[PDB]
């Protein structure tokens, strides 16, 4: 499942990633929900210990084009995952008060305590992908954030946190069935603006934003996985199963007279 | 089923309910649990459309002896319930930047946004609790806190706020048995303090501040529930019933705003 | 004096406050100054023993008309008061976070801690006034903020802060000049809004808003000084004659080898 | 008055700068002090236009020895300066919630925002400085401090935060008599604390710590100055001219009119 970790030589291509590649996993929907059941319980299990032995921060960043899956990762992946130890941090349009400090300030304050396991949904990425799409800030100050992200990671890891960061890799004819699937749901139709369509225009300028991200800070301390998201049944169990690997690797453990 | 609702009439007592008490449901533990798995599914409806509508702010207050069951609480009454819409805010014993400012700062912090359902796992309650219990302030400032929490809950609920307040309650021979259970499990002994030993012989003292406490801050505004919760299946199929009946009387609505190329 | 006192009789009536008013300083704008100078050195010892003894929470709210003093009150009342313990907490409108929850939220955030001494730039006030001219929130929903605000400052001097709510009044000509003296400044022309003939133009709506504030909430433990606030040197000299007699009441102490 | 400023080559030495050199100022006392009343009439001007302008933020980090000389310059340094724009973020003991994050978590809280200027009474150093010489974490944690604070404050540089760091450098001697004033004095008795003894036990340790951090960190765009700060006169003075000095190279403009 390696294959879909970003190696950190900077010569990464968006284009060698397919959104409609299943290839890790050897069946199809119903034999992978059987499979995500079990990693779910495993996931649940090794929240446990995360918050118990209180030692770890886990970082989830998730980051895909609009309708790109988001919301359904987290609602599906963290299904049962005790509340206490999981929060999700949704990053909109910054406010003044945000924006009269710099972009990392908003985002450093959402970080996981020790113990704890936090999903950002949308991220400090922002900052090198709607700024540079919409030229919100000169080219002369979005390219030098590039290594303020690596390094800020390079903190954070080196501090305690395991950062994983998902990328829900759709494609361009999936978004427009996604997105006319939310105007013809009168229970989704509210997920729904209208700028959600020029950002539809600037598809492929996100596109190129979201390979240059990908290819200056996917880190050894920091990866990017980029996940084939046209399908939510791959999507979630991939997401889960590199989650799940991963926590694995900590080897975590639970900490170390009758009553009257 | 709100028969369990303390009527705002400063005559709530204690000694009028029964941790063993099972009554308003109609049936064990079996068809209990199947009750619970349907009221579950409509909490997540119900929680989507809180999200969604992006209005209204909920607010769960879980207050009970130690080992009552908050945690059980939380876990089960809210199983798969989306993460982005729920939250959960501890309150421990407070720091030296809590205690600097009034008792009332370090929790108004955590109170829940527009379209939010944030769970308090003990509250500002405990500022006329552990506080009068174990005399950390003098009677003359915490029989004041009582109106400080009215008048707070009342801002809250008239600003957008749908205030549930929960009081477990289980008994004195059950929480012998639940503290003697957890200082034997080798993955719940973390859990235990070596403090709550002495909690426990303030049992009749904590008892005391919870009624005094319930009976002076159950309003038509933010009313208290008090759950028998020695049966674990009967406390979460009864917070379930109780939430899901408050969340549906709101009658939140999806809102409402073409061909994409 | 206590002649500026507003007494919580809900008899308050604006139109007994004279703007021009000088009658508790017996001279003119040079004997004040003098006598200013004598306050604000006993206001920098007064600060550093509250600092010291870290027991006592102060907050001193400014509340006027655009233009009616509250940057130069800051400016000369607090001058050469150490900063470590003296922080200015300033109002401005509502950013979506602030509005997502209740208006008391983000005022309750800036309250000043043990041995502090806390200035509102505008405060909480502003949700009964701004909001009240402007029908930001419906009447129904604004009226019950009186009870709120009464209810919350009674929770915050019983828990041991010491609360001073300065309204600094001054007369519609003395605004108007004001508002033009800061068009035709290059280095105050900042200071000028579009916005800001629109709350000219809503002078008396506002007064009627401070006459129902001030009267609603002036109580024994947090009372409202109406100060006449045409004559700055007046201004300036009567803030600081009610600030350091509150201070000096407070009886505060220093807290109670040889080295090698 | 260059030869305060650290140069970013590695190779600073704090043997080389003496807590009672006087030098970059041709008189004493009385003649600094009316200096320094210009200086500060000059910042009370600088900072009206920082606030005003809204754009820039201002960050000045104090750093000392115990009695060094922090709260003073504070105090003296910002004399008059408007309440509304100068903040003043002190950094104590870590509490429980500080340390459940990364030790930069709570310092990046209280960074300047825009028109603001603030002072770091103590900061993010100390998690190289007292951390290091008490070994709170090892030190194959801290030793890679040293580049998460350079990326760090390169990061505030590059998003608009102008960075001012003071070392205010006094002697062991000096220590002694201002710690043995501080106990004598009853109005300042309550800044002494047991702990402040062990801390000038620990003397030399502190002092490699700081040349250590002092090396690492002193980059081109956040610069650490090295005060000799036994004589108060000269310490305010001299933080007060570099201070006017970086604010006047902004070449801050009042707003353009609507
Ligand atoms: N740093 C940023 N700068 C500008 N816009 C941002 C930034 N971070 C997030 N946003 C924008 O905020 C919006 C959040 O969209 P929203 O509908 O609330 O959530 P989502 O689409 O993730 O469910 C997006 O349009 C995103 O581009
Ligand atoms: N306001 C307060 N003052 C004093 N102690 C408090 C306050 N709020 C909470 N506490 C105490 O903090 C502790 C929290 O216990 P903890 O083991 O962390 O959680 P829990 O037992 O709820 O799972 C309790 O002993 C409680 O009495
Ligand atoms: N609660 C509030 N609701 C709406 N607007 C508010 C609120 N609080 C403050 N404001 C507005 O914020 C603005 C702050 O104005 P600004 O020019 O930044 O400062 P000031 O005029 O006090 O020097 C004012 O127009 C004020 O009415
Ligand atoms: N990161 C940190 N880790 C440990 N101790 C710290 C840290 N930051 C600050 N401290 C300590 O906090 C204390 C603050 O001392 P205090 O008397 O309150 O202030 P000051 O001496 O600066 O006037 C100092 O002993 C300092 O070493
Ligand atoms: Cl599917
Ligand atoms: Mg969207
Ligand atoms: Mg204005
Ligand atoms: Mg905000
Ligand atoms: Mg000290």
């Amino acid at each position: 499942m390696k294959k879909y970790r970003v190696q950190p030589d900077g010569r990464f291509e968006l284009k060698r990633f397919d959104p409609d590649d299943t290839s890790a996993f050897e069946g199809g929907k119903q034999a992978a929900l059987e499979a995500l059941a079990v990693l779910n319980r495993r996931l649940e299990k090794l929240q446990e210990l995360l918050y118990a032995e209180g030692q770890h921060k886990v970082l989830v960043v998730l980051q895909a084009m609009d309708a790109g899956g988001k919301d359904g990762t987290i609602r599906v992946v963290f299904d049962g995952v005790n509340p206490s130890g999981v929060r999700v941090a949704s990053f909109g349009v910054p406010t003044e008060q945000e924006l009269a400090r710099d972009y990392l300030w908003r985002v450093h304050q959402q970080v996981p305590r020790k113990g704890e396991l936090v999903i950002f949904n949308r991220s400090h990425y922002e900052d090198v992908l709607v700024v540079r799409v919409k030229n919100l800030v000169p080219q002369q100050v979005w390219q030098k954030r590039y290594r303020h992200i690596r390094e800020f990671e390079r903190m954070l890891a080196d501090e305690g946190t395991t950062i994983l960061k998902f990328f829900l890799h759709i494609s361009k004819d999936e978004q427009r069935q996604r997105l006319q699937e939310r105007l013809d749901n009168p229970e989704k139709r509210w997920k729904f603006r209208m700028g959600d369509l020029e950002d539809r225009r600037l598809w492929d300028r996100y596109q190129e934003a979201y390979e240059a991200a990908i290819r200056e800070t996917s880190t050894e301390y920091a990866p990017w996985y980029v996940i084939p998201a046209n399908k939510n049944w791959y999507r979630n169990w991939l997401v889960s199963h590199i989650l799940v690997e991963t926590l694995e690797g900590l080897a975590m453990q639970y900490p170390q007279i009758v009553i009257e």
